[PDB]
């Protein structure tokens, strides 16, 4: 693994993705980074390299592979390189144009995941997407079976910007002086200040990835979250940029809920997608009672956040959570969890997150599709079959758990010994 | 509709707020308002259910004065305007009161008549009970969620502070802190402000530790995003436990004392104070909902978890909910006016019901009339006698119009064995 930019070599047998036009053009031999991270995170890890490269074998016949180029961040390059994140490895991002990482841990001193925050960041990673599957595990929602979205959050703006005083602070002084002065407003003297910007720019461009989503998923629903009754011009304008974006380039795919019921039988016109939206208090509550009736949804930095981890609390998959964090033709696919230190290095983890957030990487942001499906099954197989890490053997009395290891074998196996003639009946291309 | 026009009614002893404690009689005047929409449907079972229940656990020693008050479209027939300063000075003095949903005032300068209410009597803290009634619900683990979310109603993201990305205010606040403060935002932004103060943030949890004592409640925890926004949740988090330690210092415990001073285990003479970050008590009140009770809360937050809660234990329609300021309360549902049933005799009235009876077995320490309001509301859901909404997903059950449901209840009221029902 390479420490400094004239170490970056990509390893022998693979071809860089490529970003030409608007569009990602992916080799069959396919260059993609990881990183081990933190914790958990190299179990993990390795445990979705190898139930990966099984389900790229078994559906593409060996005709297709990926050549996984290690780079380093956290422990790993502390210890090799002397820094936690060098620039090499941003620099190798960038070149891959995709890569899987693992948890990182949080530097002592800095703000929260500031190291997946400075990678975000670096490679303008905009778009934060966690998809909600239901894979048949014991979960609290009745209906959990019916929970099936994907959650385009806007990860740059909101009040994660950081922009915020303490209430002590000269600077919120003058803030609040500025404020009665000029318009006339009044802030408590010991109140701290925070500010939430929300901009045209940044809400199109999130919109437009959710509709490309959907479009290549095929979905028929793409819901805008927002509070825009109490927040008209920060989460109101997002609304309202959103619908625009997609009216002006989209229009031939998309109806609005108006146009449903106005121009139309109040009925779904059959190939369009069907636009609307939701004040999030009562999101929340839809999810929780009428989950069928969602499935992209697109919300500001904070809304995406919330409505996200309780969808996936939902399904009972907390643990299970992938993500990816994308921007323009480049992505970096991740777990929602932590490194969870006490559990790293004792083959007990489940790597159903990590491997998931892989699937995500190939499946979806490559075009991979049938990888995706064989390793959704292989996973939802194990849980039927009662063949899972102990977390998930929580409400499995009796059942002998697996270490993370003999997951992953359990997994491969399902891989390799699937009939792939129905387990991809409607996906290929 | 004026304020010489409106007097406390024959036989009220108007309540009053003295001292550091409430004080009201057995014949107190409790203000109330039909509101407007489903509204006065509503605030009428409202009525009758609490009275029935009120004599049924007093024999009869004790009874409410309902003083009437406009607000809304039947105010805006009698009184020429929407919310009259009669209404609302009539329940200064009445210091308790009870409304429907008002409507949303288009084309004047407010969100809503409750945000001029609150505003104008100073109720600083939403209350929202959530508790399950047996109807069906999309939860599990419905049954387990019972708690009360005590949420800073005055200002976080509420207070309404923020300017349009192309206004010549937002063009002036972006260049002055791109100035001043090295900050740069884009000129096509929209731009708002969250204040979290340390004076609004103390009376709202204290008043959420004292509900606590006077009702046993063993969890008080606070919902924060402070990992993200560390100056204003953050700072609200600091705040709450900073004035549980100063002013309830023998009656709490936080979770670091229990580990280290205790086996791991919540003294039971002691309220644990917790804090949770708001990611992680969404996920908690799904996965765990036998582990909090009372929650602390911004605006924001305190409105996002108790909606979440009240969605997992099937009463969207049925959550009560209550403002509170220094000695004052008004009550009234979350629900709005819904005039797809205004007049219809359809609407669940079990919202409204509900509120009355935080209001009255709450706010007014009448204990028993919740007791046996909430018996009765249990005993119609454990039988199918239930209004539409409800209905609607139970297989056979007739719809009981509004009516028919509220007899029930007070039916439910006269006949019970107060002997058992209390314990």
């Amino acid at each position: 693994p390479p420490c400094t930019t004239e170490e970056l070599s990509p390893p022998p047998g693979g071809s860089l993705v490529e970003y030409s036009g608007g569009s990602l053009r992916v080799p069959d031999n396919p260059v993609v980074a990881f990183i081990r991270g933190d914790g958990v995170g190299p179990e993990v890890v390795e445990s979705a390299l190898k139930v990966v490269d099984a389900a790229v074998k078994k559906v593409y016949g060996g005709s297709r592979r990926i050549v996984w180029w290690e780079l380093l961040a956290g422990h790993l390059a502390r210890e090799k390189c002397g820094e936690l994140l060098p620039k090499a490895t941003l620099e190798g991002i960038r070149l891959a144009r995709v890569a899987l990482k693992g948890p990182l841990e949080t530097p002592v001193g800095t703000g929260y995941r500031s190291l997946n925050v400075a990678i975000r960041q670096a490679l303008d990673l905009y778009a934060n997407i966690r998809p909600v599957r239901y894979y048949g595990q014991p979960a609290p929602h009745k209906y959990a079976d019916r929970v099936d979205m994907v959650i385009f959050r806007e990860n740059t703006e909101d009040v994660y910007a950081g922009i915020e005083w303490p209430h002590d602070s000269p600077e919120a002084a003058r803030i609040r002086r500025f404020l009665a002065e000029e318009f006339g407003i009044s802030i408590r003297e010991d109140a701290g200040i925070g500010v939430k910007p929300i901009s045209r720019f940044a809400t199109r461009r999130l919109m437009e990835r959710a509709l490309e989503w959907a479009l290549r998923n095929g979905n028929t629903v793409v819901t805008i979250m927002h509070k825009g009754n109490i927040m008209k011009y920060t989460e109101g304008a997002f609304m309202r940029w959103a619908y625009e974006v997609a009216l002006e380039k989209f229009r031939e795919h998309v109806v609005t809920e108006q146009e449903v019921q106005e121009k139309y039988g109040g009925v779904r016109p059959e190939g369009k997608i069907l636009v609307n939206d939701r004040i999030a208090d009562n999101m929340l509550q839809q999810i929780i009672t009428r989950p069928w009736d969602y499935q992209v949804i697109v919300a500001p930095n904070l809304n995406g956040d919330y409505i996200s981890d309780a969808a996936s609390a939902l399904v009972g998959g907390i643990g299970m959570a992938a993500g990816m964090n994308m921007g323009d033709g480049i992505a970096v696919a991740e777990p929602v969890h932590g490194t969870a230190p006490k559990y790293a290095g004792k083959d007990l983890i489940n790597p159903s997150a990590e491997i998931l957030s892989a699937s995500l990487l190939i499946g979806e942001f490559m075009g991979w599709r049938e990888v995706k499906s064989i390793v959704e099954y292989a996973i939802r197989k194990a849980v039927q079959s009662k063949k899972v890490t102990q977390d998930l053997a929580r409400h499995m009395p009796g059942v002998q758990p697996l270490r993370t290891s003999e997951y992953t074998e359990t997994l491969i196996a399902y891989i390799d010994e699937a009939d792939l003639n129905e387990v991809l009946a409607g996906k290929r291309g």
